[PDB]
């Protein structure tokens, strides 16, 4: 007989996981996941030759940071220069039998990997909960507006680095229109307002058609 | 000393898992997680002496495993003799960048490892996706039902097996009222096992557990 079973030792009181850009908390190992296990994901630099990241340990059901418990914090450093989102730093959060988690990050170019070992009641555990639950609205849309706020900055370096390296091809009234509208997405994203976000990062992409054919023709 | 962002926005439309004892689907990676990500999780064999499992990979909201859909199929064997339980088999799902899946098992014992790649358009289309969650919101009470009626079961399965390992495990220093009495609560119990009653089959384990005191004392004295 061929059949397999689920140990079922433990379950995760917290969904646990580390800050991310905007002050975000992305969850690793969601609440209520059977222990022991292992989870791991992979994330990147937030910016062009980004040396080193920083990795914030937190734990609890809000969405942002510090509105969470602070488990931890360590570095990885040593990463080789590119460009934002070219380097694959994969974090891993572990926990055994004992309840004790391991966190890890790791440079899959470069190799070089670093880890801490954290350990460690009810009342404070439901505390957080009903507190979540009370705010969850306000998290989540905080949480869509960061997702939203970090694609519109990227929008917005990218097609400056874009521009500049376009002319003297790229004509006239085009160059004009986007820079308007460059300038338009830089003022939504100091706002709270995700549909306007949304809304200049359309207007910037119906500005700029020319651009992708004049970096394509080399 | 900087930012640290997500690689992609992309996530798991459905649930990603194996086929466990009961025929039931537990999720290694639940859906609507982002990739690329990797989760592995420790199992064991369901039978004494078992040598070989199959990893059976479902994608799918469901709770019966036959109402999800099959990604693909493995055998991991050579697993060294012991009791069920014993074996540790960590199960391993894997989504890269390319949203390609990797499942692998291996037994720490034996050392042994096997794995399969599944690839992106093996599983469900878009609308057979929605399809799926439609199912899965209209089913929901009963899954639930046919889950935890699993559950009870493997644990009142591995209440009988023990109970009678005992009886052979010395066993007969038991007395004759005690013997029959259990064997009496034994098979009622695995009678209950057969219903579809979830608190009945507790309602036997407790039973059970009413009759076996001088099993219990033996065996303490045996064991210490
Ligand atoms: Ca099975
Ligand atoms: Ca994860
Ligand atoms: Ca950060």
């Amino acid at each position: 007989h061929h059949h397999i079973e689920v140990l079922l030792l433990d379950v995760t009181p917290l969904s646990l996981g580390i800050e991310t850009m905007g002050g975000v908390m992305t969850t690793l190992i969601a609440k209520n996941t059977t222990i022991p296990t292992k989870h791991s994901q992979v994330f990147s630099t937030a910016e062009d030759n980004q040396s080193a990241v920083t990795i914030h340990v937190l734990q609890g059901e809000r969405k942002r940071a510090a509105d969470n418990k602070s488990l931890g914090q360590f570095n990885l450093d040593g990463i080789n220069p590119a460009p934002r989102g070219m380097p694959q730093i994969e974090v891993t959060f572990d926990i055994d039998a004992d309840g004790i988690l391991h966190v890890s990050a790791k440079d899959k170019n470069s190799g070089k990997e670093q880890k801490i070992t954290i350990k460690a009641n009810e009342d404070e555990i439901q505390k957080m909960v009903r507190d979540a639950e009370a705010n969850a609205e306000a998290d989540r849309k905080f949480e869509e507006l960061v997702q939203t706020r970090n694609q519109g900055d990227h929008l917005l370096h990218s097609t400056r680095k874009q521009v500049e390296e376009a002319g003297d091809k790229l004509p006239a009234d085009d160059k004009t229109a986007i820079e308007s509208a460059l300038t338009a997405l830089e003022t939504a994203l100091k706002g709270e307002d995700k549909a306007a976000i949304e809304a200049k990062m359309q207007e910037l992409a119906q500005v700029s058609q020319k651009l992708m054919e004049i970096a394509q023709q080399q």
